[PDB]
């Protein structure tokens, strides 16, 4: 079809003048240096989308040091020389880098043969003579126009695995679908084990990209579908009966966020995604990717003190019970919990969690008071802790408390005097 | 000659970064709003010569509002429009101005109406321009060889009636010469001299040629300028009854050597004002008028030149002898800081000496601090009496020591007395 259109207008009135006018110099630089000059990935994309990018991606046909160079004679700011990639970055004031990398001069369509989809090729030329023009081998603009996701040859994927779950974030981010010829070749790299062929920190970095994304929930059942889980974790299945947790962990990850902080939707997805791992299975998914020496025994925590929740939240037991199973633990880790938690005990483990957060306040008495009391060691930890335990259900003058207490202690045996 | 260079070299190598990126731009805008863009004028003058320039003159073949307010829109600065005559000035964060004008004749043609704008000129050398538009951006564009005229000094009108058109050129071109230091060449001498001689400057409006000649004399060599005047007989053809003569000049000299020393203590001396003290002297009631109301004088002048231009065989004889300096006072008394100047154009060595430190005495030590008009509400009421009681304890302070008020009961003898 059409490779080339005059997105010369669209420039002028979406892009920011102070940015314009960098497109308008750089593209002088260009002829002054004898080097093409063009824009590209996903600041074409997002400019033909509406949607607002800084992001300042640049590539010539020359040297993209010497162009690099030249530029910064007129240009304010920070050169960066990633010599070895013949790549570079000027960072100027304002918060503004752009990044210069190198390649009928035609060879930027070889440039843009090497990415991974259609929408994400594409470049806008930049010297004064061809100013706006839009380059669109591949017709990135028919699929961008028509929410398409086409992975720019067969070998996209093979070149590159994580593209698998680049395509995949790119559905829910811009709200587009993956053509059928493309869905095809996904599942082929997914099965030949390609991604297993790929690097930890490569998948991980991916991974959490989806997860910051517009919609996790979605994209992780969708990465379901083409059977990625179960390929970047060796043992895990994406059942109707781990999805529901999965389920259950984004609804109320949001009132975790509200009451108790960050939420680390990696570490919170790695628990349901990791659950019920013997020991030479996670010494290594914990090796592949990064994951917490002994993440492993924070799953389990959960993993096997879970029947035991849901029948103390049936039973409605006092709040005491459940302080044991909560302690210190993560906010990834009462995220699991609430994994499986549909409904009416959903307010009621959460109705514990404001009050096991909370009134665990003291107020006067611990510590000292204990010592003084003359008593020494980890004993008073425990002292301390059955005061609290009961502080978290009715309250005397926390005082007495003790003094009834160190009682129940006495009479069974503590320490001694 | 070369009628087109490439200076793009030039621009990039010796242009601040900031302006040269201005260009690159203002010559983009050209190309997106279809307009060629032109950099004319002085600046490009001085740019060839290694010259800085804020003020840019940019001429454009289209409209020039639509071309600014296009600038604007991508510019950070305040534009004011001038809609009739169509032109526009862009005042710029770097403390500099954009001025933007249309060409007018109201590759296709696009030389013609340029050259058409640069043929309407004064002098080759600013009858220059520097092509913006990208796809010519070094382009020096020199119909009339101002570039070899820059590098030989030379200063040459454009064509024959340069003068007639603009009279007011007549005293630009001296300006140039003492500016950078060229000389005007034989024929636009020739042209000038016509000019001056057959009356196109009682032709001009008085009011451009006083600002041609503050221009002059805010320039490098002022004398220079106003002997070459004399040398056209330009001086006679802007005031009629001033003749630049031995004398008038040596007091010219005398003037500008001393307005330095007058400024430093002094403070702002108008020299167009202290200039027309002496072009003036001995002027009559009706030639004074005359020239008041055809260069918007001050009407007070003349009485202060003629008060110089009275006194200055006093004031010589006074610093004869080396008169006690009681009675050279009331002559300075608060006069123009240019009158100050006009009596130091009488002056020269050792009389110039001596009435210097007379000046100092006068402003320096006038103090009267210790008495009041507090004092004389000790016994007198009169307008005039308290106002000359006042001013006669000054002079006797003037030069002379003594504590003040015994001094009031001393000298009050000779006022209680006749
Ligand atoms: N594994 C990858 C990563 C990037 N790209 C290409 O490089 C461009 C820029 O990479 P990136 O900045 O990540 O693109 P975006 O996804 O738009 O940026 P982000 O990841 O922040 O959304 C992409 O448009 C794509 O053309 C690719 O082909 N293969
Ligand atoms: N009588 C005049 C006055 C000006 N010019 C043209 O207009 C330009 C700008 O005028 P001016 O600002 O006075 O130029 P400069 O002499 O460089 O500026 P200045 O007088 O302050 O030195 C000049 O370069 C010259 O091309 C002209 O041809 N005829």
């Amino acid at each position: 079809m059409q490779i080339f259109r005059d997105v010369s207008k669209l420039l002028v009135e979406r892009v920011d003048p102070k940015i314009l006018n960098l497109f308008r110099l750089l593209g002088k630089f260009g002829d002054e240096v004898n080097m093409p000059v063009y824009v590209v990935g996903g600041f074409v994309r997002d400019l033909l989308l509406g949607i607002k990018n800084l992001d300042i991606d640049i590539v010539v046909e020359g040297n993209a040091l010497e162009f690099a160079e030249y530029a910064k004679r007129f240009l304010p700011g920070k050169l960066v020389k990633h010599d070895k990639f013949m790549t570079a970055s000027l960072f100027l004031k304002g918060g503004l880098r752009i990044d210069i990398a190198t390649a009928e001069m035609s060879t930027i369509k070889k440039d843009l043969y090497r990415r991974d989809f259609t929408i994400n090729a594409m470049a806008i030329k930049l010297n004064p003579k061809d100013f706006g023009l839009l380059i669109d081998f591949f017709g990135g603009y028919r699929d961008l126009k028509e929410g398409v996701i086409r992975v720019l040859h067969t070998l996209s994927f093979v070149d590159d695995p994580t593209r698998i779950l680049r395509a995949i974030r790119f559905e829910q981010r811009f709200d587009f679908r993956i053509e059928e010829t493309t869905e095809r070749l996904l599942k082929q790299a997914v099965e030949e084990g390609y991604l297993e062929r790929t690097t930890g920190p490569r998948l991980r970095q991916e991974l959490e990209k989806i997860l910051e994304e517009k919609n996790p929930l979605k994209s992780i059942r969708r990465m379901a579908q083409f059977d990625v889980i179960k390929h970047l974790f060796p043992k895990t299945y994406y059942t109707p009966s781990m999805d529901e947790k999965m389920e259950n962990l984004f609804r109320n990850i949001p009132w975790v966020e509200e009451n108790f902080g960050e939420v680390d939707r990696f570490y919170a997805v790695l628990h349901v995604f990791l659950e019920f791992y013997d020991d030479e299975s996670w010494k290594e998914v914990r090796d592949r990717y990064s994951l917490r020496r002994n993440l492993i025994n924070e799953i389990r925590h959960v993993e096997k003190s879970a029947p035991a929740l849901l029948e103390m939240l049936s039973e409605r037991v006092p709040a005491s019970f459940v302080y044991p199973l909560v302690k210190g633990v993560s906010n990834e880790t009462i995220c699991h919990f609430l994994a499986y938690l549909s409904g009416e005990k959903e307010g009621l483990f959460k109705s514990y969690l404001l009050k096991i957060k909370n009134t665990k306040l003291e107020k006067i008495n611990g510590e000292y008071l204990i010592r003084k009391g003359i008593t020494s060691g980890k004993i008073i930890g425990e002292v301390l802790e059955k005061i609290l335990m009961k502080k978290l259900d009715g309250d005397t003058r926390d005082e007495e408390e003790i003094l009834e207490e160190v009682l129940a202690s006495l009479e069974t045996e503590g320490k001694l005097a």
